[PDB]
């Protein structure tokens, strides 16, 4: 599985430290932040994200739509596109491969039409 490509537990629990050490490091999104437990959203994002690369077979938190549907101001694709750059931007500098930064891209991108509180078409 991607998860377990990516370096296992280890690795993701390195991706998603590092990964929000950049998002309230980013006036772009780090105020959406400012009322959250920063070790407690790690908890979750480790979660669901091992659970989306394959490497847990269950996600028991709140559906992607849920979860940020309701937040102000409401996110669009400039939020969307700062999140995907500063994970790409993690893995990129956790030294994985090219190859499994697209792939690893591809599982969040898949995620943002519920994400952004989008019609479904
Ligand atoms: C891009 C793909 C994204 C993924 C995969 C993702 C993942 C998650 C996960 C797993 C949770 C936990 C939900 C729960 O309580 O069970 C969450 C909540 C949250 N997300 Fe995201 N997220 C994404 C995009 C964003 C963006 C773009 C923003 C804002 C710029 C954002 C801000 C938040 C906030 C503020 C919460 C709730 C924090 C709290 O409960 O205090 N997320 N997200
Ligand atoms: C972002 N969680
Ligand atoms: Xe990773
Ligand atoms: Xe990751
Ligand atoms: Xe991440
Ligand atoms: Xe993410």
């Amino acid at each position: 599985s991607l998860f377990a490509k990516l370096g296992g537990r280890e690795a993701v629990e390195a991706a998603v430290d590092k990964f929000y050490n950049k998002i309230v490091a980013d006036p772009t999104v780090s105020t959406y932040f400012s009322n959250t437990d920063m070790k407690v959203q790690r908890s979750k994002q480790f979660a669901f994200l091992a659970y989306a690369l394959g490497g847990a077979s269950e996600w028991k938190g709140k559906d992607m739509r849920t979860a940020h549907k309701d937040l102000v101001p409401h996110l669009s694709d400039v939020h969307f596109q700062a999140v995907a750059r500063h994970l790409s931007d993690t893995l990129t500098e956790l030294g994985v491969p090219p190859e499994d930064i697209t792939d690893a891209m591809a599982v969040v991108a898949s995620t943002r039409t519920e994400v952004l509180n989008m019609p479904q078409q």
